[PDB]
């Protein structure tokens, strides 16, 4: 089996990217974020106090011949951003662009913190990192790609996000006329549950390429790019005023700018993400202050290839008995 998603950007800069999904019996379609970076499929639902729900699309398991209490279960989940969520667990019928995996652990939220209230967009989340990071508890439960692993032609979920623009989620196979020249392969670890790798380096603009190792995680959801303070300063240096503002939680820029590009190495090969990519407008309505795609991880803890750098590349997931991640230019 395959399944093929379009996957559209929430507002104009790409905070994130949301899909269509089936869930249940009649189907009762959510546009969650399908997000590389964890491991919990949840949603929005009947159950979610009401204080907490703006404009959501909700899940109502009572409405759905095919759910299933998961009877004792429970999850809870923290987010590199801060946000939460939590609640029980239903198992039903989930479908993602044709393809259909029976008795997925759909995890109903009863609480959700301020800032999924906020975004009316996202309806919940589908998470593609390794099951390990599942939270559902006292039973860990697999994610959609686990669950629809075996029966998938080849054992592949691919990412093609687009710059202001829709792109695709496809699974289990790679569609060949979706990028240019061939694409590069490269390690994973799974020490982490994340889809964890090692970048070649970097350069800036029309600058030479640095070599050196970058560990980080394919996070699509992520929305920039965090890297080494001091991979982040060379690039900040090369745009005139720009600065790290403690105020504001980061690199801005002025807005007159003209960005310079950021490239990355996966392997020999080099993905290039064009200086318009990493513009996330003004930091408040009418400012002529900027906000950095490009931003520290000095404090994350880990390095995250997030979708500043994603949607550069057609992204290939291989979960393989050895996991590895292709890259692509498109």
């Amino acid at each position: 089996s395959t399944g093929s998603a379009t996957t559209t950007p929430i507002d104009s800069l790409d905070d994130a990217y949301i899909t269509p999904v089936q869930i249940g019996t009649p189907a009762q379609t959510l546009n969650l974020d399908f997000d590389t970076g964890s491991s919990d499929l949840w949603v929005f639902s009947s159950e979610t106090t009401a204080s907490e729900v703006d404009g959501q699309t909700i899940y109502t398991p009572s409405k759905s011949t095919t759910a299933k209490l998961l009877s004792g279960a429970t999850w809870s989940i923290s987010y590199g951003d801060g946000s939460s969520s939590s609640g029980d667990v239903y198992t039903d019928t989930v479908s993602v662009g044709g393809l259909t995996v029976t008795g997925q652990a759909v995890e109903s939220a009863k609480k959700v913190s301020s800032s999924f209230t906020e975004d009316s967009t996202i309806d919940g989340l589908l998470g593609l990192a390794f099951s390990t990071l599942n939270t559902v508890s006292p039973t860990q439960q697999k994610t959609f790609f686990d669950n629809a692993k075996a029966s998938l032609d080849s054992p592949v979920f691919t990412a093609d996000l687009g710059y202001h623009a829709p792109g695709t989620y496809n699974f289990g196979f790679i569609d060949t006329t979706a990028y240019t020249g061939s694409i590069t392969y490269t390690a994973v670890s799974t020490k982490q549950g994340f889809w964890e790798w090692t970048s070649t380096g970097y350069a800036v603009g029309s600058g030479t390429f640095k070599s050196t190792s970058i560990d980080g995680i394919a996070d699509t959801g992520t929305t920039l790019l965090y890297l080494p303070a001091t991979v982040v300063s060379a690039y900040w240096a090369q745009v005139s005023g720009a600065k790290s503002s403690s105020s504001v939680g980061g690199y801005v820029f002025p807005c007159s700018a003209t960005l310079p590009s950021f490239t990355f190495g996966v392997g020999s090969a080099r993905i290039v993400i064009p200086g318009d990519y990493i513009d996330f407008g003004p930091i408040s309505t009418g400012s002529s202050s900027c906000f950095g795609g490009i931003q520290s991880s000095a404090g994350i803890g880990i390095n995250i290839f997030g979708d500043v750098a994603l949607k550069a590349a057609f992204v290939v997931f291989n979960g393989a008995t050895t996991p590895t991640l292709g890259f692509a230019s498109k």
